[PDB]
């Protein structure tokens, strides 16, 4: 659309020094003024009205902290074990589809490199609909030590998928994330305005996929305790509490709000140790990851921040986003008065207004238009 | 014949005469009982007021309401130059051209309309100010109107996963007629304000021309006779419903029910929520009792109507559980939990909030399967309809989306609205993990914050006046 | 300040035809663009931050209606008895101080005339600090039939007041409204920015004022049930639930919210029939008067609407404001399904979110700045 | 002597040297432990950095923290032209004149300041961007800062009537010293950013020159020595409090406590809420551990401090009831429920919400009269202070109002702030129907919606995008 001018004059060296990005929102602001409408639209969307999409984040704001003081905090350790391996930080790059729209040059291989090129390794989750082959992506990885996972959309032509599982196990991915919340892919109206998955998956299809592989299986997209408990009764390793970035059903509850309610049940039913619950959608700050780890999640995930850090600063941007959030989680822990992930339990949290999810009554337009309130002191004109 | 100035002469309130299309009518007695207030007749009495009347009235009305001894004989040709009215668009200007070039196919091609909100947006722009005032207003500083929709956002979902949601069936049965889709079009007065050539005939056509066909409730203050609307239905399989206000002259209503049964409308939605007209200030800004909508109608009156008719009787306008229980107790077919689009009493509650209150009580008192509860007001997105049906409503209705669709794009706009919303419902039913309307049960809903209807404390203009936010990182130039 | 130009060119016949004022807010909009800063400031104020001032109104929005249908409503009757006399409508003109600032010419005599010149009589409450003498005002009244009340600020020089009571009883006022909430007159900062009452009143001082007059006495300014019940134990006729227009203490509760809570107590203690509770502040609509009458108030009052209808349209404006609100109460009653004031009881009301008085958590400025949501369809440019 | 380029030479991180006012110091070891992060030293090491240092430091600091073997001898006259620093105002421009003419008595004359918010407004305008960034920021997208104040608006009043509120007495006793007013000034770092000539000396003067005199808490990162602040107190009857961070070199803190006891400060407020510095992005945008504020300090450490000192010990920074109970259990004089002005951990709760939680529990566990709870953060209006005292807090404190008052108007600005707020408290106590701080009890408060801290559902941009409001009546012209 001839903005390409605007965009490469923004993008070519008006972009701030990577050293000057203070938070994950800065990468989103930058991606928005430069990516193609085509890509911003496909990346930034939600399923219409996008209230679950914003709600996933804002639900982290109904939960406040109850910090400990005079606790030694010189030394704090954020590493945890997620799904067999022991990883460095508690968060992971989650599975964006098509990473090439904003990073045409290297796509999802640049996330692989960003997730192992620096001091910290952050798990990578690869999309069945990645725009680079599994082989490519895994082979881009800088370490033996960085860990990768594979999210599988199963196909209606089951043999396609069936080969794919045995092909990625071979390629060494470290678990399978079946994404089960996308029978049809939600109405991302921002896309439409500018314009693979089977519909039949069912618990038995997971049961057989258990029998057919060695990799740990996690149902990605669970959205009510009754499926977390099925995910347990059929034996998968994990369950990722998710509503797909608020891009599938729109009045879907926020993930942290389901966690707060599904973990006590998994203690009353004792199957808590049997099951790794992860959580994603809306995390944008170290304190959102800490509200999620204090409530029970094994690890928490992030799609979009990584996606726009990559599309703006490629591998180096995905490395920096990892340092940024790792610093937030680290400093806020000093401040919570805790030293190890296992020390984060729920009593570090005020959950009394978790359910203060309010819709207000219509603004009194006329009382408000005619009303006018205090003014502050004026200067002299002279 | 009869002569001009001797007619014009009668240029008064109270003793008022008027010319409408060649005949002269004494409109004295009629003036204070006119449905939209007497002022409109009043400001143009003594004149040839045809301009206002002929494009805006269910044709049959003079011969149907004006008693013949007030039907005076022919006016000799014409009322002199400024005694023939300009068309009714109070407050317009030459504007009707900027709005007509706005309209002139500059209207996005129908395949780009993505939701019911686009038809609003479009219609505010291209509509004539009286019509937009009429169609969009609410009674009285408008909090039950906005509330009607915002109350659905007080409800969330609990979708189930790994359920094979491959074929999805959204048909349902309303009021003993299997219908293709769980929603209907509500009754709306004057569709000719926005769609002047066909008015209510094009919604009759839009509902029944596609593959999905949807039930049409026809209003008693419709611009077209029911005769035409039914006649213009494009498919013998589509359904039409009649919405009655009972007249103070009850033999008139008695004659309206036997006539629309013969024409074959399938059910009678009697509107009880409008005894006095709601005050709609945006319309007033632009310019309450009446005998037409009898204000002494009571429960005994509906009991008598049942005897007089074989069609089902649905009381539209109910606002508390007690009036659901009483209407179940007099044995009427169904109740429409509605507050008229929020143009009648203004801090009236949201019908979904009342639905939620009511349906447990209709199960406890074991009356639930003997009364079909419909809901309207504020529905705009298929998840709204799904919230209304997981809570028990048999069918959901829409008033304004269909007038903005119909006004902008006519019959294909009504079809495209039917399409847009059926798709939103099927889509959301898959993602919700269910496949039949019968599978839509409350256990799929989050109701824990159903009642969090807040008014927050007025706040603090100088604290915010001086507060500065955080900021993003700027490009080196901009 | 030379705006006097602006103002008399606004005021002289740009003002809309009195026939074109649709509601009480219209008079406030008009008064605001024309009155002197001096007067708008003294009329429109609140005690700083003005949160009780707005809260008095908005608290009417936590209460919704539960209307009755198929109830005969051809004929509805809004008259009630307030304080011995039987008055026409349930609301009254309440006691503004100095009515001459916006209506320099006739001041509070024009309200007297507006409250009896038309079909309806509305009680008048005269200010001890009126800017016209009692004598003047009472003698301006158009009817034998309109009723007037006197609100007394007692003075520190008690004989001044003492003469005044016996002087107004003589002049025929129909009750005494002691205003007891203004020991010192609150900080109306809007005034200050442009710039009589004793402090010692006490229940015993009311006790003696009982003994010293025949007129019914109403303590105007009560603000918690424990003083409504004292007002009952010492024997005054009424209690006006009020916080003085939200111009005295600022985080004061809203009047309707105290009523909702003090009336059930007056039924548990049975002293309900013994005491006329009135309510004022924020009423601006017929449905606010109906929410107040459904909860128990004998009658409800309005200061500012009358004050700006007078200052804009003098006696005729006070007459019109009375017709406007009388039509609102009348039509909304048809619509509630009731016919007489005594028929308004509380069960016509949903009080379930009366206490949904919320303060929100701080807007996430960055998530909100970078976020952008759906757009509606565009037209063609060509 | 010692020579220039051989000094300049040392223009590196890690092995870093610097000139400050004639002497040369090896600032290698010191760089990574500097209180406001090492970058500021780093970006100007090897240079004559005096410009930055001399107007911004508690004079005594080099000789007090820089170990003498790093205190190198005299630099020969001068560091060459661009080796002598411009003053620290990162991000300014020539601006310092538009802001100085803004300041130039165009500042409204003090009798027109009506509330503490006017001093903010004024100070945002006239302050140097580093200072405004420093003084106004919060840690981290700022919701515990705004919350701190908005939480008072979750509390209302229940005033009693017909009580003779003629003489009102607002004095109270804090920490065994009868004080004229129930509030104090909190500790603030660098008052010389905003008030460069006197900094913390003018608040020492403003608090003690009027008739009302108010307790001054002096910060350990103050721009002035405590020696001067105390010295510049204008009235022997005013009170001064010392706020300590304990150093990792604990003999240093040991020497700070015996020195400020000799000077006569009345109590030690030990700040435990800042082990790691809070991230303050507005300040970063404009440009965490350190040994200075030892991050291993624990309850045993305070227990040892008690032995070492005779002054009362108040732990400032507590954030839950459990740390109130433990500090009551080790027997420390009081606790300040504070979260550092909301520049430290960001979704930390509002101290009034914690006060409300805590005080019932300090009565149940019968410890209430043996621990004085102060509260700060977010207090701006005398009703705020009254809410804090009806709930049990002994005294309330303010950080920012006093820096914006002091920066704009100096010592008379601090007096006028003391005056403005004492008047708001006396006024509101009359209208509240009470006359002594002791009469301020909880039964005067509405706490029913204390916990209604809501986050509402994200809403609905296209419904609102197309919604039109009602309107007022316009003048015939405008
Ligand atoms: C001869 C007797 C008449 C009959 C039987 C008749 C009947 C009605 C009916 C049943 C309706 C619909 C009300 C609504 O929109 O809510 C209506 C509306 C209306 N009528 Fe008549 N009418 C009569 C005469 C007139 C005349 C003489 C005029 C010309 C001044 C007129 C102008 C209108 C208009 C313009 C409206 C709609 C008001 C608006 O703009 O919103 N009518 N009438
Ligand atoms: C010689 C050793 C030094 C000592 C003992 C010392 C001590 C301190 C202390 C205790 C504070 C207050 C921190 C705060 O505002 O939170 C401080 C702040 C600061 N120091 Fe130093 N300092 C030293 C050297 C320097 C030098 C060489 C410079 C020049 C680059 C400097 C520049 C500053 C500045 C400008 C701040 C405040 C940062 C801001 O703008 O917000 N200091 N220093
Ligand atoms: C651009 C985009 C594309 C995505 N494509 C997929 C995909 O290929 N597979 C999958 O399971 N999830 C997909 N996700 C969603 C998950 O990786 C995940 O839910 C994540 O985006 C969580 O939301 P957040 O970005 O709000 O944290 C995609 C998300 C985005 C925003
Ligand atoms: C322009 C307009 C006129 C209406 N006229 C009638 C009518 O003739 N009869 C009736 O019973 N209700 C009427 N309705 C309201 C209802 O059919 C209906 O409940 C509907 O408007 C619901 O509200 P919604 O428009 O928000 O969906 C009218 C609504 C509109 C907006
Ligand atoms: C301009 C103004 C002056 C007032 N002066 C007095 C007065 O003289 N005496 C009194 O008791 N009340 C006074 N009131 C308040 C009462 O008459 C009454 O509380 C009323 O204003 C209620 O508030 P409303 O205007 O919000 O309904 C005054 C109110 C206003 C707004
Ligand atoms: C500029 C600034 C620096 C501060 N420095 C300190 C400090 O040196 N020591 C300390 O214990 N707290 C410090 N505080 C915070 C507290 O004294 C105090 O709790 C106060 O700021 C309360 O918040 P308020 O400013 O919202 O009233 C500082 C606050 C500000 C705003």
């Amino acid at each position: 659309t001839k903005e390409d001018i605007a965009r490469k004059e923004q993008l070519k060296s008006l972009l701030p020094p990577l050293d000057n990005i203070i938070n994950l929102y800065d990468f989103e602001y930058l991606a928005s003024q430069t990516l193609t409408k085509q890509a911003w639209a496909f990346y930034s969307s939600g399923a219409n009205d996008e209230v679950t999409h914003r709600e996933n984040h804002n639900a982290y704001h109904r939960i406040f902290f109850k910090p400990k003081i005079l606790v030694d905090v010189r030394k704090v350790d954020i590493s945890t074990d997620m799904l067999g391996s022991h990883v460095d930080v508690p968060f992971y790059v989650s599975a964006t589809a098509l990473c090439k729209l904003g990073n045409p040059l290297e796509g999802e291989k640049d996330v692989a490199r960003g997730c192992g090129q620096g001091v910290t390794k952050v798990p990578q989750m690869i999309s069945t609909l990645a725009s680079c082959s599994p082989e490519e992506i895994i082979e881009a990885a800088p370490s033996d030590k960085q860990i990768q996972w594979y999210q599988l959309y199963v196909n209606s032509d089951r043999k396609i998928t069936d080969d794919l599982v045995k092909n990625v196990e071979k390629l060494g991915v470290k678990a399978l994330f079946v994404t089960v919340d996308a029978p049809s892919l939600g109405q991302r109206e921002k896309d439409m305005k500018l314009k693979f998955i089977d519909p039949s998956l069912t618990w038995k299809d997971i049961e057989e996929l258990k029998k057919k592989t060695k990799l740990p299986i996690v149902i990605k997209g669970v959205q009510r305790t009754e499926d977390v408990i099925k995910a347990a009764e059929i034996g998968v390793s994990g369950v990722v509490l998710s509503n797909h970035g608020g891009r599938q059903l729109d009045f879907s509850r926020a993930p942290i709000e389901v966690l707060a309610e599904t973990m006590p049940i998994l203690e009353q039913r004792n199957l808590k140790d049997k099951l790794e619950v992860f959580v994603d959608g809306g995390v944008r700050r170290g304190t959102d990851v800490l509200k999620a780890l204090c409530l029970g999640a094994k690890g928490v995930g992030l799609g979009r921040p990584f996606l726009y850090a990559n599309s703006c600063y490629g591998r180096n941007g995905v490395e920096k986003a990892i340092e940024i959030l790792r610093d937030e989680i680290e400093m806020s822990m000093r401040l919570l008065g805790v030293t190890s992930i296992a020390e984060l339990k729920p009593d570090l949290l005020d959950l009394s207004t978790l359910k203060a999810r309010t819709v207000g009554v219509p603004n009194d337009v006329l009382y408000n238009e005619v009303y006018e309130g205090p003014t502050l002191t004026e200067f002299e004109d002279a």
